[PDB]
């Protein structure tokens, strides 16, 4: 009995005080409840549905369609509006027309795709199969948002790193880690750095430190470039872990580590779930 309700709960991010304007669960527009917002919620896909059977490019398609993939089709209402489906016109009639595979192909073309590519992914499989399996493993999200930001700089100076992503890291050196954590509660212990522990404590976003030390880890063979893990438990919510890519020098080539683009920090947008084996990685941005 999924539906439209819930996959748009694991879609849409909850929000009970303003933000870019946007409030409630995706509403488009000061501190409201949770029970207003879900109130907001079901009227904004009452919407949706009102805004379909009214224009005639998508009542037509809506229609045709099962139940499962006419969730699909609010999903996209709900999230940019009636007349901005209504002008996906070729991958409309795609559907129309039973065109499950070539639609799928049609849609993950979009600007749409580009600007919200993991929601678009799971909403193009509902498209083309009919059913929920792009959900199965959201089941047991937990509604907020993790936000953690990571940053190495490196000793004694205070000195920058660089990309080219490839990160350029140089042995036999030490490098102060920030970690960042919102929410605030959110509590970790260490972060590994390529199989190197950083014990991390809590100072004064919540702001964890440590230390990276890099002797005794191997160079790069040249021409070549390798991922290195990163994992932080936390204490309750799950696991945290993503590749990095690196390049580390020795120093005779140092010089390596003191051009190129830097990052001050990467920033990622992740989501807890109860019983998945890591929290899901949604976005990474070098900043």
């Amino acid at each position: 009995g999924m539906n439209i309700f819930e996959m748009l709960r694991i879609d849409q991010r909850l929000r009970l005080k303003i933000y870019k304007y946007t409030i409630g669960i995706g509403h488009l527009l000061g501190v409201i409840t949770k029970d207003e917002a879900e109130k907001l919620f079901n009227q904004d896909v009452d919407a949706a549905v009102r805004g379909i059977l009214r224009n005639a490019k998508l009542k037509p398609v809506y229609d045709s369609l099962d139940a499962v993939r006419r969730a699909a089709l609010i999903n996209m209402v709900f999230q940019m509006g009636e007349t901005g489906v209504a002008g996906f016109t070729n991958s409309l009639r795609m559907l129309q027309q039973k065109r499950w595979d070539e639609a799928a192909v049609n849609l993950a073309k979009s600007i749409w795709y580009n600007q919200t590519p993991n929601r678009a992914k799971r909403v193009i499989t509902t498209f083309r199969t009919g059913t929920w399996d792009a959900y199965a493993a959201h089941m047991g999200d937990l509604p907020g948002i993790v936000r953690l930001s990571i940053a190495l700089r490196i000793q004694p100076n205070d000195g920058p790193v660089f990309f080219k992503r490839t990160i350029k890291l140089l042995t036999g050196s030490s490098y102060k880690v920030e970690v960042k954590i919102k929410p605030t509660t959110l509590q970790v212990e260490n972060i590994s750095i390529g199989g190197v522990l950083v014990p991390l404590e809590l100072k004064c976003r919540v702001v964890y430190t440590g230390i990276y030390d890099t002797e005794g880890v191997a160079p790069t063979k040249s021409g070549e470039r390798q991922p290195i893990q990163i994992t932080m438990p936390f204490t309750d919510i799950g696991t945290f872990e993503t590749v990095w890519q690196v390049k580390f020098y020795n120093y005779h080539k140092r010089d390596h580590c003191q051009w190129g683009s830097p990052f001050s920090v990467i920033e990622y947008e992740c989501k807890p779930n109860e019983t998945r084996s890591l929290m899901w990685v949604n976005k990474e941005s070098f900043l």
